[PDB]
């Protein structure tokens, strides 16, 4: 039936169905089948209590266990085009132990599998086991670990929050990989601009086995079998064409400036924080401070950090500064130099996490308090982890530089991978210190003040500093425009503009 089969019920499910509906708009809708241990009505009642426009896409609910193979046939596991195993919202170890066992039964389906498996993981220390049972059928999406890497990136560059929501959603633009033989033997310098309604980001190199190469070589020749990667609005609004006029791009060197180290506040002891310190110390300049305000004693923090793979003496960029106290008590919060923090991350604590209903609630208190303090004390980026998206919307006050992350973005992630498994290996690098990553860079490097240039100029000028310009945010527009549509119309640019690029250090 070539459908999408979801195995499990949670709160990410509602937003997961939303994102599947948006991608299926360009097909006239599809069918989604949910297989959970809830009663049919209970699942169907919640389905109808969703006011987003389904838009051609049907949702079918069934009661059963994704451990019994006999139930996997009522919903046609062997005929599903994509099989998602939803994690749960309680014990991270219990949830991952379930996901492993669903993965077992799927690999044992003697009828074979038409599609692939997308598994939502909880503890990252438990993912390398599942990439060992199912193997190739499987793409792992460690939600808890992903939520972390997003917070760090957005905490280092604001506005990236709003941008990481456009892209990572099927609203606006997203990622696609198609094969264009018309550009066989064409130089990437040329393929970069061959698209009026896209922005080529990478290539799927056939000689390597299909490896996806973000930001490749401009002399690299498209061989027989390659597939391009672009940021386009849907899987049918992008196609190549002819190389346009070289709106002239010869901007000079313009070397990048030094690296001021930053001071970061981690609020609360999230589970597996060592994973975030590792990501953080890669990004930050030498000389930085990472302050950790939580309730755990400073003496036993080093035991939990040691037992999580982290080498604190192996740390060299950041110096851990440990402080103790309750993060929902203002008396404790105001003692901190809440002025001298380049950015503050409110983490969901691991003690409260094993019943989410309480877990966000302290982050909520922690959030509103840090806000009122930053105003009350008067004569910083604030990024908060509130897992429930329902609670996020009431509190969002997104502004910019006060972004609160929700599990809607894990749904936004699972949907991306459940539509093209190779995109997971794209998001993997972009969340990774290694290689490329999404930056916001000023217009100083790219042009002079009041320069009259099309987008192809700027998109080609980005090639001399080895970057992929994927959009912009003009001087006084709330939102950044990713993949603009009028690319060959020149316009008067200014030094207060900024460009969304695909750079790498």
């Amino acid at each position: 039936r070539n459908h999408v089969l979801i195995l499990g019920w949670s709160d990410k499910l509602g937003s997961l169905l939303k994102q599947l509906a948006i991608a299926n708009k360009s097909v006239g809708g599809g069918v989604i089948v949910v297989l959970a241990e809830k009663e049919k009505e209970e699942m169907e009642m919640d389905i109808a209590k969703l006011e987003f426009d389904f838009m051609g896409t049907s949702v079918i609910c069934r009661s059963g266990s994704p451990l019994i193979l006999a139930d996997l046939k009522k919903v046609s596991v062997s005929k599903a085009r994509a099989i998602i195993v939803l994690a749960a919202d309680e014990n991270a170890d219990q949830s991952d132990a379930r996901a492993l066992r669903v993965v077992l039964s799927l690999a044992g389906v003697k009828e074979g599998l038409r599609g692939h498996v997308v598994v939502e993981m909880s503890d990252l220390d438990n993912e390398p086991l599942v990439k060992l049972v199912g193997g190739e059928l499987i793409e792992t999406v460690v939600a808890h670990d992903v939520i972390g890497r997003l917070m760090i990136q957005c905490a280092l560059q604001p506005g990236l929050a709003q941008i990481w929501e456009d892209i990572l959603g099927f609203e606006n633009a997203e990622f696609y990989i198609k094969r264009w033989p018309e550009l066989d033997d064409l130089l990437f310098k040329d393929i970069l601009i061959s698209f009026p309604d896209a922005i080529p980001c990478g290539v799927k190199v056939a000689a390597d086995g299909g490896k996806i190469v973000i930001n490749p070589d401009d002399n690299y020749v498209l061989r027989d079998g390659d597939e391009v990667l672009v940021i386009a609005e849907d899987d049918d609004t992008y196609a190549p064409g002819p190389l346009p006029e070289v709106r002239k791009g010869y901007f000079p060197r313009i070397r990048d400036p030094p690296k001021y180290p930053e001071k970061i506040l981690f609020c609360g002891w999230r589970r597996d924080i060592d994973d975030m310190i590792m990501v953080l110390e890669a990004f930050l300049a030498p000389g930085s401070e990472l302050w950790m305000f939580n309730e755990v004693p400073e003496k036993e923090r080093e035991r939990k950090l040691a037992a999580g793979e982290l080498d604190v003496f192996g740390l060299e960029n950041i110096k851990l500064v440990h402080r103790e106290g309750n993060a929902v008590i203002r008396r404790h919060l105001e003692s901190l130099p809440l002025e001298t923090f380049d950015s503050i991350l409110i983490l969901a604590d691991e003690s409260v996490e094993d019943s989410v209903a309480h877990s966000d609630s302290r982050s909520l208190a922690t959030l509103l308090l840090i806000r009122d303090i930053q105003s009350r004390r008067l004569p910083s980026i604030i990024i908060s982890e509130i897992l429930d998206s329902r609670t996020r919307n009431l509190v969002s006050v997104s502004r910019i530089s006060d972004y609160v992350l929700s599990n809607e973005l894990v749904s936004m992630a699972l949907a991306m991978v459940a539509e093209d498994k190779q995109i997971n290996r794209v998001l993997e690098e972009l969340f990774a210190e290694e290689g490329n990553e999404m930056c916001i860079k000023p217009a100083e490097f790219y042009l002079f003040d009041q320069e009259e240039l099309c987008f192809y100029d700027i998109m080609i000028r980005g090639r001399t500093r080895k970057e992929i310009v994927i959009g912009y945010r003009l001087a006084n527009q709330e939102r950044a425009i990713i993949n603009p549509s009028e690319k060959s119309v020149p316009r008067k640019w200014s030094l207060d503009d900024v460009f969304v690029v695909l750079a790498s250090g």
